[PDB]
């Protein structure tokens, strides 16, 4: 499970 | 910009 | 399950 | 497997 | 912008 | 910019 | 900006 | 489990 | 395995 | 800039 | 800025 | 377990 | 195994 | 700048 | 600034 | 267990 | 094994 | 600058 | 500034 | 084994 917020 | 992979 | 919001 | 290029 | 989910 | 990998 | 999750 | 906040 | 390049 | 690896 | 978690 | 705060 | 280069 | 490794 | 945790 | 504060 | 270079 | 190794 | 803990 | 060079 990967999450990225830019 | 948000991305999530489960 | 992948989700991306731009 | 998820890949995103911006 | 390219996205691929496998 | 935040990223988390589980 | 490139992100890949395997 | 890795998390980074910039 | 997650990799991100900004 | 904070990073944690568990 | 590059980050990889294995 | 490693943590770094800059 | 986590590696980050800034 | 603080770093801890356990 | 480079950090690696194994 | 190592800790350094700068 | 943790290594950081600033 | 403080460092402790246990 | 370099630090390594083994 | 810990080593730090400033």
């Amino acid at each position: 499970y990967t999450i990225a917020a830019l």
